[PDB]
């Protein structure tokens, strides 16, 4: 009926936003970085790849079907299933000699920064936030070619004998390589002449190698775990993600438990510099359950004060959490899915002890907050805002190169979808008695056991890129809220 | 007999460690550091102070003798006491104001680098050492003064907001004041009316007043503290001293305990930058036993590869360790005395496990070493010699201020009481079966246990300076030793 007011609302939180990072002195981005990779094959390739291989051992490569890619002729056995069957498939690669391969026979038509710290990283860089230090395990020369060239943004490297924050650039160890997802892209028609029998492809499908090796995991050097204090000392807070790819088992006699009680180190050790930091995880899938427990009960639940997901994710957190009715609940998609997502987001506020969890759906973003939460729920609100309109910059544009291209994303409209679907939401707090008809169309809801605001955000439909949308909208709220927090 | 073949093994010894000192790449050189300021007063002085005064409160405090100094009232009377009363005496001041009233009101004619550790840090700088980092607590403007001026030497500081090495002039806190003692020296016949007494002096005699402010302890920064491996990678050795300040009680609840706990964390941090690394604690007299106690058993026992300390010192050392007659035969001043001096640092380096002892006495040096030792006993004598050589140097010329200067110093005659002391150990050791005649003109003397390596020393008959021989000559031994070890 009346976005009107919410659109007022979107430019007063769009200009004191803009003005207030000003005051954030740095922040601490880590952990899962890699280069997407995206290549279109045509014929003229896939001779050059078979030219590469024996035939012989690619038919009984493709005989035994291979779960994995470890030689070139593996790769070339699963390029050829998913061509000729017409499903699409992810197969992982637990080498970095895949990769260099396929540069030297293949090529890739467009490369782009992947992983959510890689992206946040570059978010928050291109922002003028001071400060940013990235961390990269093994960053290698190819891996820091797709960081920005920000004075603003550094890495840790160590200069033989002291250990120094340099750009990403100057910062790699040319002894690594990087971790790097292949995307191969075919389309109908394609003909190729293997082992004398033809193969004409039925329909346009892509094929995904995703590098997972064993030896990148969520550690870092002795130098610089002893630089943490003053890494933390030094930065208002800080964002960690990447815990999707501890192992339960590694060949090294290390185990999931080892690398959880690295991590909580690493988050004691910062706070050891700095008490008053914040730490953020941007949560994701995790295929494996006993890994995503440990992760959430074990890590996440008091050491970190923010927590960022999707819609799903939510259901995954409280299906291993215990409540499956209610992360079945949100699963579906019918009216009560948005109650079910509420409550779920209230679930994981107290299970998980946090100053606030921050999921993102498509139409509109729910926060819960704390009662002893350091900002105020009209700054909060003021966040959501500010990284709503990040979001629909970005799906306009792409990518955000500058603080200006923001302003873009307060021309998307606020999407009616959206705000629709709050209507629902609005009937069940209002009929619980949580909530006063003004409060909500406010979007601020204030509860005896904590708050939570919700918005209706500018959702675009035609955008240029959806990846790293969800994580891009976690960080911007986030630095939006220490940007509001107050310091001496 | 025949020192001309001593003679040669002095100019091998200066020869190859001169060359060899290149290797080290780093020191660290810690903890006291102080200002040594001496004044003459004659009557004009004397008359500005009671211009400063009241006689009615000095008078009162005469009759009360006072056994510190807290006010300028209780300087003057104590100075008075000294002037009348011939004898000598040291009094204790736990505040820098009463330094800063000195500067203001009276002057000092000469001042110098006091402390084991500053000193240490000069003579290493002057001596071309690599990476000399020198630590004091609350380090002021003042203090930093008397460092000098060397690119190789540096000092920690804190940058708001990151620990670095700068060299100590631009590395002190302009709110800590300076540990300095005055040193108060006044001459037969000098004329003071006080209270209408008329007071003249007797004979020549000096008054001592010893800043022992109680905040300057053996503690470092949380900044330092977690850069301590960074700091331990990047150097060969650390030179550790002062411990003799620890006191039994501190006002705010800490005790010798936790000082002690500290210290061998500091050791342990270093160690865990580099495992490599050699600590060497320079001792002195601790008057009170207990703490002396603590030091040794608790602190450098175990920890600590290398321990240097004067004749006076070891029995002060076994005294506490369990030995009280070992201890009274070498304070005994006879044929003997050498006999339990060897003997006596046989038994230090067992009892507390060291790789080393130096004992540096008038006219020899003697150190026991322990067969798992990384440096040869051929190399260990080359260090004494060397050692003996800065020391004549230092006292011929009063300081070191060259690689060069060191050199003057092969021209000063072995002694020949030193040498006719050795004698007596010579015969003693031989009938003891643990030596040959020419095992110990050798000066090289092994034994299942350990080996023993004793030398005699070149000894100045007009030496200018006689402070800081002795932290000289266990600094230049140790860093020698240092030179010769190998690592990749
Ligand atoms: N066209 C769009 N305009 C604005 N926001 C969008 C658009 N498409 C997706 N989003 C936002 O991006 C998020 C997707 O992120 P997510 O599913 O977590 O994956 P990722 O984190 O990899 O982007 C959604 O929650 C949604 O709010
Ligand atoms: N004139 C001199 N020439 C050479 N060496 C000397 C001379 N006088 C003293 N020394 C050496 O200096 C040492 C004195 O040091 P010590 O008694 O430990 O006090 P400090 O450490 O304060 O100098 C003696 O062991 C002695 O070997
Ligand atoms: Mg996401
Ligand atoms: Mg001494
Ligand atoms: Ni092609
Ligand atoms: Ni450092
Ligand atoms: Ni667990
Ligand atoms: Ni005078
Ligand atoms: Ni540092
Ligand atoms: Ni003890």
């Amino acid at each position: 009926m009346d976005i009107s007011e919410w659109e007022k609302r979107y430019n007063e939180a769009y200009s004191d936003i803009s003005k207030s990072l000003k005051k954030v002195k740095g922040i601490f981005v880590a952990y899962n970085s890699n280069i997407d990779a995206i290549k279109h094959i045509d014929e003229d390739d896939i001779e050059k790849l078979l030219e590469q291989v024996d035939a012989k051992e690619v038919q009984e490569r493709i005989m035994e079907y291979p779960r994995q890619i470890d030689s070139p002729a593996d790769f070339v056995a699963r390029l050829i299933i998913s061509m000729r069957d017409g499903k699409a498939a992810e197969v992982p690669t637990y080498t970095t000699d895949i990769h260099e391969w396929l540069t030297d026979n293949l090529g890739f038509d467009e490369a782009r920064m992947g992983g959510q710290a890689g992206i946040i990283s570059n978010l928050l860089a291109n922002m003028g936030i001071k400060n940013v230090i990235a961390y990269v395990p093994w960053l290698s020369k190819e891996q820091a070619e797709y960081f920005v060239d920000s004075e603003n943004l550094l890495h840790p490297v160590v200069e033989n004998g002291k250990l120094e924050l340099k750009h990403p650039k100057e910062a790699y160890n040319p002894d690594n390589k990087p971790k790097v997802n292949w995307i191969i892209e075919f389309s109908k028609g394609l003909e190729v002449k293997f082992a004398g029998e033809k193969i004409v492809v039925p329909r346009d499908n892509r094929l995904i190698v995703s590098s997972r090796p064993p030896w990148i995991r969520i550690d870092m050097s002795e130098e610089l775990y002893e630089h943490l204090p003053e890494i933390g000392k030094n930065i208002d807070g800080a964002i960690l993600s990447g815990y999707q790819m501890i192992k339960e088992e590694y060949e090294d006699g290390k185990t999931y438990k080892d690398y959880v009680e690295k991590a909580v180190n690493v988050i004691k050790r910062l706070k050891e510099g700095n008490p008053d930091i914040r730490i953020h995880v941007e949560f994701t899938s995790i295929q494996n359950k006993l890994i995503r427990k440990a992760i959430l009960k074990d890590i996440v639940r008091k050491h970190v004060h923010s927590l960022g997901l999707d819609t799903v994710e939510v259901a995954n957190a409280l299906n291993v959490l215990g409540y499956e009715e209610l992360a079945y609940s949100v699963i579906k998609k019918d009216e009560n899915a948005i109650v079910a997502l509420y409550e779920g987001a209230v679930i994981l506020l107290h299970e998980l002890k946090l100053e606030r969890v921050h999921v993102h759906s498509l139409g509109y973003y729910i926060c819960v907050v704390s009662k002893d939460s350091p900002v105020s729920p009209e700054d909060h609100r003021k966040s959501l805002l500010f990284a709503s309109t990040v979001a629909a910059a970005r799906a306009l544009l792409g990518n955000i190169n500058s603080l200006d291209d923001i302003e873009a994303g307060l021309d998307v409209p606020v999407s009616e979808q959206g705000y629709n679907q709050l209507e629902k939401l609005e009937k069940y707090l209002v009929r619980r008695g949580i909530c006063t008809l003004e409060d909500f169309e406010n979007g601020c809801i204030c509860t005896p056991n904590h708050d939570v605001i919700i918005i209706p955000t500018k959702v675009v439909e035609k955008p240029v890129a959806t990846v790293g949308i969800g994580d891009t909208i976690s960080a911007a709220a986030f630095v939006s809220v220490l940007a509001k927090m107050k310091k001496k």
